[PDB]
């Protein structure tokens, strides 16, 4: 029995192998591999065959592929202490004079913040690509990031994280490939991170 | 002022993003982006000049580029409360029978681990690429790796870190490009940066 994944960091430093060290306690006969890399490069691991299932940010071109989605609020992440940490939810003006920890310039995640907060006037900020920079910049005070909830669960322990006033998509994508024969040990793996995907989301106050 | 650094993820995750804090907190109107990208592409961002400073794993093609380095021996990140956590160094045999984390097969990385361990029985395990995902899967119990100590030390609140009697090379390299003029931030980021990496690295028992 073998077993390969394939997914951004988001998922792949921390969800994703919390996930697969319950998947197998008890399966001490399968191979298994779990390849961080980026999500365009998550797609040409699918469709190549190097990878039987990927997970990738949303969108991509969806052509060869099988495509199951999951939508979430993006959250605001704050320092603990932070005077944001003290409110019910974060909106735009709540943000002016901050630090912003910004994803990549020119992603679509990237531009729907941007476009969030188009009525704030613009400081210097912080531009990273993957989600757990930003949320390590944030626990270490260095500014406040909108960021997807997937990553942010990590750090729960040690940031704050705060409903924005306006929903911003952070979606990503389970993916196979349109070609091939069903795969039961693929239809388990799936499903049940859905499953368990869904638990920690709700169970956490970012997820209905 | 602009300041653009790419790294991989062992790095981009936590410890630059630590440092980065650190560096920018007094200075409000520098512009800086933190990117994670594979260390292929980090070489790629720097050598296209979309990257002042790179931060890649050893080794590299050395071309049109001035490298620095630093070699640490790889550690063994085994779970709280694992027979081997009572243990004060651990040497090849003492991993037999157990599920050892592997790091991507054919990486210099994960061959060096694969020879140093060549002498126990191969029982099934766990590939992955990120040193993050490795980490998490100790933690969760899931098995134990031999890994780098740039990213252990992130978890050395949660995982238990042994030296390993066989010196494995966790090599990485700081980057830039061999065609430029001088750069006074880019001097002192590198430089401060070894300091910082080098402290933490002392102190945690991972460094001579
Ligand atoms: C860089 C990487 N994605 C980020 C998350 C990007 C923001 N999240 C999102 N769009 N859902 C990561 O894995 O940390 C990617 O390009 O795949
Ligand atoms: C996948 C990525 N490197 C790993 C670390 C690989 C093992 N560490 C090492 N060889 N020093 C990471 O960023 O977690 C890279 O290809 O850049």
């Amino acid at each position: 029995a073998t077993l390969r994944i394939a997914a951004m960091p988001a998922l792949a430093n921390g969800l994703l192998p919390r996930f697969l060290a319950q998947f197998i306690r008890d399966r001490p006969n399968l191979q298994v591999s779990l390849m961080g890399l980026p999500s365009s490069m998550v797609m040409e691991a699918v469709a190549s065959g190097r990878a039987d299932i990927g997970y990738a940010d949303g969108p991509q071109e969806r052509q060869g592929f099988l495509i199951e989605t999951r939508s979430l609020p993006a959250v605001v992440a704050v320092p603990m202490g932070h005077r944001l940490a003290g409110l019910d939810r974060v909106t735009p003006q709540d943000l002016a004079g901050e630090r912003i920890i910004k994803q990549e310039t020119g992603t679509l995640f990237a531009m729907r913040v941007e476009v969030a907060i188009g009525g704030i006037q613009r400081r210097p900020s912080i531009e990273v690509s993957l989600s757990h920079t930003a949320l390590s910049l944030v626990r270490e005070g260095a500014g406040i990031a909108i960021i997807d909830p997937a990553a942010a669960i990590e750090f729960t322990d040690r940031i704050v994280l705060r409903p924005f006033s306006i929903f911003i998509d952070a979606e990503f994508l389970e993916v196979r490939s349109a070609i091939g024969a069903p795969s039961t040990i693929v239809d388990r793996f799936t499903t049940e991170f859905w499953r368990f995907h869904d638990d920690l989301m709700k169970q956490n106050g970012l997820m209905e």
